[PDB]
């Protein structure tokens, strides 16, 4: 029963998932200024043309954009990453407000929201079997900040009235993901988890530099979503992130100068 409320968010997960306090948790604050260029570090290969998006799912906590992943389709490789990754799904996590929203941090800046796009290692078979390995998962984080519309997500946006409600699902055909990404692909990255229960930590966090642009008109509908279920208590679906955790025996390298 964990979830985002004051009886069950974040602060209460480490007593069913006591990995909460692990040495690899996810999301965290990205310092600019230690954070370590690492020259090695090849360029991101984000190959997204033949993504096949099927499904929008309200799931409680988020939605979830699900794609075809019994193919390489829209794969991530390159950067950090040794192998090849398919995209599985990309949801967000928003705020109640324009100042709050995201997950990772930078230098404590918050964002209105984070896009994180889910993809698991190939050399495991399947998504279950790569949370339950240590390098499983490649997460690409985004920040979202609030200004000029984003035209590749309005299609999204259109579709939420018809999931307004936990376990509501929508056909969600011909969403083209390339439309969420920034003009550039300089990162971070480190080692972490799942920001929500299970929390395994599997994830290589791949966070880009630059944020994308949503209109307030966009965040709002976001906002406008529920966490219960059709004909139960009416609880606007906000503020559905985990705040920044330590860092530990953790250094965040950067693709760029
Ligand atoms: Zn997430």
């Amino acid at each position: 029963h964990w979830g985002y409320g004051k009886h069950n968010g974040p602060e209460h997960w480490h007593k069913d998932f006591p990995i909460a306090k692990g040495e690899r948790q996810s999301p965290v604050d990205i310092d600019t200024h230690t954070a370590k260029y690492d020259p090695s570090l090849k360029p991101l290969s984000v190959s997204y043309d033949q993504a096949t998006s099927l499904r929008i799912l309200n799931n409680g906590h988020a939605f979830n954009v699900e794609f075809d992943d019994s193919q390489d389709k829209a794969v991530l490789k390159g950067g950090p990453l040794d192998g090849t990754y398919r995209l599985i799904q990309f949801h967000f996590h928003w705020g109640s407000l324009d100042g709050q929203g995201s997950e990772h941090t930078v230098d404590k800046k918050k964002y209105a929201a984070e896009l994180h796009l889910v993809h698991w290692n190939t050399k495991y078979g399947d998504f279950g079997k790569a949370v339950q390995q240590p390098d499983g998962l490649a997460v690409l984080g985004i920040f979202l900040k609030v200004g000029s519309a984003k035209p590749g997500l309005q299609k999204v946006v259109d579709v939420l009235d018809s999931i307004k409600t936990k376990g509501k699902s929508a056909d969600f055909t011909n969403f083209d993901p390339r439309g969420l990404l920034p003009e550039s692909l300089d990162y971070w990255t480190y080692p972490g988890s799942l920001t929500t229960p299970p929390l395994l930590e599997c994830v290589t966090w791949i966070v880009l530099k630059e944020p994308i642009s949503v209109s307030s008109e966009q965040v709002l509908k976001f906002r406008k979503l529920n966490f219960n279920g059709e004909g139960e208590p009416e609880e606007l679906m906000v503020d559905n992130w985990r705040p920044a955790q330590p860092l530990k025996n953790r250094q965040i390298k950067a693709s760029f100068k």
